[PDB]
């Protein structure tokens, strides 16, 4: 059937889109950077391992894309790569930059030299709006973004929505909030808790160090993300969608929220720097704040107004926070058993 | 103190290393006939840097140890970016990035200036266009600047770092490149006054642009870098002329007296002291967002406004044009 | 005690390098680009996940390499990191040029300006003997690199004797081939063998494919070879040694080997693209050829002398060609098993 | 008329094969000039932007130009500035190379490819003379990138055969060559001693050895190279090797210098036998001790195979760069 082609395809959300377009009948080609015996960990968690053709493209490496395109010939292209680790760039923000802005037009270009009616979406961010002008944020609100990763994709916002403007290729940018599943990766703050937590309760761990604990975020679903991706993509025509529960909550709930399932009753006490997240069954630090874990400049809150995904494509969150938290604790409780 | 200018051959470059030379600094300058017409050409300091790559920017930082560095370096070309869209953005934004993060790295306590663009805005947000403006950039050049300007913001505010985004409307002068509209029209007229040259060819009249003079808008940029904080900054005059307008102007400098005859493609300038049809609307530049700044802040904050009136630049362009053709291509 | 830096720490090298480094009383830094919850299951496997400090550094970012020399002020540098995959590199040959030949020279320069009296180790390869030209390999041998991965390990080589010789600085590339163990990638025909093997046994996967079976390696015992890294790093003048076993054997030999301890008895029927290895028990094929795995310009055989090794630095080789085929294929059996 | 490009288009190199190339009937072009307005040949050249630090521009550029050749010669090719710069040095000796590469290899896989290797390879030399055959041995970060441009285009012809060849070409000089050269220092300077505006030429070791030949026939053999059946990499050089005591002695008795030898190494003077003056002497600044390293070329491959052998002997390459210099600072220094 349809061709797909996904970048980042053994990511969370690539994984999920991935068993998405098997349901649909699509053949799915994937490019990632995570290569070993445990890299397909998502696919194999779907079942879906034995069904995705992977390849070989790296967004740095424009002459590879250029064959990719000519060798796949997709009939749909999904730009789910990047260096997406808000905090590591501060530290690589160069590098940030190639794979995360240029890497986007690297696909745009290769795109319209080689396969022009190829349909391409462009994973953006709610990151991009940073220190939020709007709120709640929708596709108009002007953007702020507040690192490295924020500007690099604007810019890859700003070129996928040009290429769609200049040269009327099929070019839509989804401008997603937070979204986290048991597929999240343990490097970002709602894994890192859930996955702390459970070997803290099996005596795995010692404690769990955060760091800003007052910050806001809209936290959806990424299985319904990624239909949220393709929808976009079947319109007749290409559009920028804000994808969000609208709905926010502070750090602080997913860690209480989270910890009760897992048999902890949290009380904090301090403030700052200095603020401790205690179970009140046994008077245990459990939860402590590190500066090591603050970005040099903070995004405060994010929440999200999805009303024109509802309008235009029928989407909308279904999956609640409270069940969000549940989905991820119990999976990671069973992991840390297993 | 001693000051880094990236893009030193162009129109700004050239303007700001005569302010700063005036001011007593030791300038730099990262790669003229630009630099000779100002008589500057022996008092900069040439360097090799280029935007490409990363280690030679951090060799010349330590090697100069700039008090002040001024971005003005660019792909700046509209059309050129969409022919090279990865070309502009390794300069135009990626670029930036590069000289905040060599600074970051050897120098933090450098002043940085980093030359931003109304082109930013595009379709614009609003009218007229402050620094609070929504941008919606409209080119791959337009794109990769606004890179530069949040990256420059960003270093701002995360690292504490002297970084200026300054949001520059269109400027003009004798210096000022032919592949640009207004050299364009008052090198056209002056061809046309002389008989060397029988009409001029351009997109709709109506076009309105926020055209300032240079050397008043490369004194904004070191106003900024003065203050005891670092900020960005519209700097314009708040107030458009059409393309007819400049046309008219320059025209009359020139002996004509244009009378204008038709609308849109089929408006034609008419000498009315000669009769000679030497306006003419093309197909190829014709085309059916209003960019105009609101420099306020400018004014308040650095005590910033345009001197030179649209008259006057206009005169001040074309007496340069109709020199330079007297010069080089009619007998004396 | 000492400080080290082990870049690439994750895998199979930087695995077993930071455990022999711990029990030789250092401390331990590791940056490595692959992360998550299976990023670290090589330092798992090894009980030192809790004993290695892991940094963020990617040999493509200047000032990050930099800013983590600056922060570790490390004893001593391992370059154990790389786009370490041959057929890969004529996809991504700039990426791979830019990893392995540049990055090299970006340590290097970070040391020279903010830490001289650090010692080095470069992480060079018998892939860059190439088309051999002396038999068996020794340091003498001229090179003469048949992939982009060769071709910018080269470069790698020469830089590092290079800041020697121009800068005494106490820097040393060790000549190694190929080793292997438990911990090698899947990527790699070794493991990629062994762990197909295992899964075939247990009905996970029909078949192995491979590409070249005539190819010809010295194959080594990893944890032997990152002793000899050490050991050259407590020399008193920095040098280069090929570290090697001298011992060569065919792809071939290999699966013949692997399959046998795992319970099948290979015959092989075919010539060439043709070839398939048939379990005679059964006469079902378990083994064949597919164009897709060979490489644009081959490697027909590699074997080295460690002659010098042995005089200057009392290495030697203990684990046999034949030993290393069952701790590989025992390990993988295992872990299928479970 | 073929179309060639050529990358450093404006140095000693670019200007000769961009001038035998126009005369074979080419259509040139110049990736980015004295040199070629001193060949006449400026406004028959057609310049074009190329940057080898950054891929997406090269792609474009042979997109646009459609070369049936291309010449290689842009290089960051200075080994003080190597060791001061060894990473940008490496991204325009080594990396550029790749990049040009594997644009012709995306987009015009039959173009010709010649990268311009060079004895600085063989650095510490591991034979006497050096042949294709010769084990390098690289000895500053212009020379490990230079090496890592010559296996890569040995590469990409072993891995794809394309047609990519790589000359290894031992020195050579004309009238063009550099000022920051020893021997445009040498013939400059000599002039400018004859016309009175110069007491000295101050040099290093005057037993340095050096295999010189005349950069013209230089650049034929990197065309010949071109047009071979199939692509081959050769060593380009004469042979044989000066002293730059036989340089300067040569030379200044072109500038009408009677230059007898007095002293040995570092206390080596030239003195004129005619006016008793020191034309000539060492300084600390440039001598370096006896070299072991002679880097001197056997092209035997060369002719075999290109019948490509130096035709301008020793004694005529120092008269043709010292009459070019005595023309030079007649017309520019000395008045009429
Ligand atoms: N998850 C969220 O809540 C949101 C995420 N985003 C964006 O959505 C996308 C996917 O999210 P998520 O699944 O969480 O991301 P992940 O980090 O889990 O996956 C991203 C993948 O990209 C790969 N990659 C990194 N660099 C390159 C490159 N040079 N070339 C090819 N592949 C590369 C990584 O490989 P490797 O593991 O080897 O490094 C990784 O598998 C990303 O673009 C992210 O920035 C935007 C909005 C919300
Ligand atoms: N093993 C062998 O037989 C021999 C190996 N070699 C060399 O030895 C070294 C280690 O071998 P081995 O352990 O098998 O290699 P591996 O591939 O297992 O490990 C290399 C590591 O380097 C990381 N890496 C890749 N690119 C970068 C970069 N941009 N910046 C920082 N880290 C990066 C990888 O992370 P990620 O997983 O995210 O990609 C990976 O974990 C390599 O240099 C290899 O080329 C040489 C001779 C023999
Ligand atoms: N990744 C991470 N984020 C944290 C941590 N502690 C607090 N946070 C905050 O949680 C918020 C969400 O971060 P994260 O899940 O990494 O996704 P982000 O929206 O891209 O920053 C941010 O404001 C962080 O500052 C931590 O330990 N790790
Ligand atoms: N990686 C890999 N190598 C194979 C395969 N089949 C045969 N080989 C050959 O096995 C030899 C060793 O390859 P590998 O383990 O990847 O290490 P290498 O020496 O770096 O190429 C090479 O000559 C390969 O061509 C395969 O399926 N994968």
């Amino acid at each position: 059937g349809k061709r797909a082609l996904i970048t980042g395809i053994r990511g969370q959300d690539g994984a999920y889109l991935a068993k998405l377009l098997l349901e649909k009948g699509y053949e799915v080609y994937g490019a990632d950077r995570r290569s070993g015996e445990f890299a397909s960990w998502r696919l194999k968690e779907l079942g879906i391992e034995n069904d995705v053709k992977i390849i070989h493209m790296d967004l740095l490496e424009f002459s590879n894309i250029i064959r990719t395109i000519e060798k796949v010939q997709p009939d749909e292209v999904y730009n789910l790569a990047a260096q997406s680790f808000v905090g590591v760039s501060f530290e690589q923000p160069i590098l940030t930059a190639e794979v995360d802005a240029i890497g986007v037009l690297r696909i745009l270009e290769a795109l319209r030299t080689v396969k022009p009616d190829t349909k391409f979406y462009q994973a953006s961010t709610s990151e991009m709006f940073g220190k939020v002008q709007e709120i709640p944020q929708t596709e108009k609100t002007p953007f702020y973004p507040r690192s490295p990763y924020a500007v690099a994709k604007l810019f890859g916002h700003w070129i996928t929505v040009n290429y769609r403007e200049a040269y009327n290729m099929f070019a839509c940018s989804g401008i997603l909030f937070n979204h986290e599943s048991p597929l999240r990766g343990i490097e970002f703050v709602t894994r890192k808790i859930t996955y702390s937590l459970a070997r803290i309760k099996y005596g795995l761990q010692d404690k769990l160090v955060l760091g800003n604990l007052n910050a806001k975020r809209d936290w959806g679903y990424a299985p319904e993300y990624v239909e949220a991706m393709w929808l976009m993509m079947q319109q007749p025509e290409p559009d920028d969608y804000v994808i969000a529960t609208g709905e926010t909550h502070t750090v602080r709930e997913f860690v209480e929220k989270a910890a009760k399932i897992a048999g902890f009753d949290i009380e904090w006490v301090g403030e700052g720097i200095n603020e401790k997240g205690i179970d009140r069954n046994t008077g245990k630090v459990i939860v402590e704040v590190s500066e090591e874990f603050f970005r040099p400049a903070e995004v405060d809150i994010l929440v999200g107004n999805p009303e024109k995904a509802m309008k235009k494509l029928g989407w909308k969150p279904r999956t609640t926070f409270d069940e969000l938290v549940e989905i991820m604790m119990e999976a990671d409780l069973k992991r840390v058993r297993d």
